[PDB]
DNA sequence: GGTAGACCAGGA
DNA sequence: CCTGGCTAC
């Protein structure tokens, strides 16, 4: 799930779960428990809390309990379900909250990518994997400025920059290329050459992009014709990732 | 301090 | 082979 699907969750599953009681937490992949280390440690400190509330950094989903926050991202094909205690579990189920109202919210994963990891409430800002994060794309503070000023003073391509989470939080693969191609540059282009008029253009893509979303060009689309010019689409690898452009309109 | 690389794990 | 977000040059 990108940024727009996980805000679609939140929005979603915050009043499947809200005021409900944690009884048992049941983990069936103990890998994708990070914090406590511990995956028993992770299941008894839930257990007896309630679930008040839900929010958004970037990817991550912070589901707010009564003292801990549980801090969730999907990763490719997380998903979270809530259902009754009383059915078969579907496949690929690897952890299960159990309300005592004999509903659970299960989190399945094909892939076993996904990751948990609990803390005291006021610590969790400050620890993995929400510490370093960047500003939200749709706010005030993921400003031209902020974009330029980490542009400048890297060596990396405008593409590897977009990804880090430390710039800007939860932009994705898809919508950096969506941005890139929205905003006529190449996304092998270094950061530092991107000229003051390139940058804002940039950042109005970027929020355009991913606030429509929220609210394709080239993405997947290699071989077949640009939407805007006809040229076909190209892919290669850049910052270590699949890569769409077209080669026409973008510079 | 920046930055590349390892790492996870299953469906094509 | 692709892929989001601790280790070691
Ligand atoms: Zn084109």
């Amino acid at each position: 799930p990108e940024l727009p699907e996980v805000e679609t969750i939140r929005r979603t599953l915050l009043p499947l779960i809200v005021g409900k009681t944690i009884e048992d937490v049941r983990i069936f992949w103990p890998n994708i428990i990070r914090h406590p280390r511990d995956s028993e440690a992770f299941a008894a400190r839930m257990i007896g809390q309630t679930v008040r509330g839900l929010e958004r950094r970037g990817k991550f989903l912070k589901f707010l309990l009564d003292r801990d926050a549980l801090i969730s991202h999907l990763r490719m094909e997380g998903r979270y379900a809530v259902a009754s205690a009383l059915e078969p579990l579907e496949p690929h189920t690897h952890v299960v909250f159990c309300f005592t109202d004999g509903s659970e919210l299960r989190y399945r994963d094909v892939r076993k990518f996904g990751t948990m990891h609990v803390y005291a409430k006021e610590e969790a800002d400050r620890r993995p994997p929400l510490a370093e994060l960047g500003p939200e794309p749709l706010s005030p503070a993921f400003s031209p400025a902020v974009l330029a000023e980490r542009a400048v003073k890297t060596k990396r391509s405008v593409k590897a920059l977009l990804l880090d989470c430390t710039v800007v939080a939860g932009f994705g693969n898809i919508y950096v290329d969506e941005s890139l191609f929205r905003a006529g540059i190449l996304p092998g282009r270094p950061a530092a050459s991107l000229s003051s008029k390139e940058i804002e253009r940039l950042h109005e893509e970027m929020v355009a992009t991913i606030g429509e979303a929220v609210m394709l060009y080239v993405y997947g689309r290699q071989g077949n014709p640009c939407k805007r010019c006809g040229t076909p689409i190209e892919k290669t690898v850049v910052a270590g990732r699949g890569t769409h452009y077209c080669p026409r309109c973008q510079r």
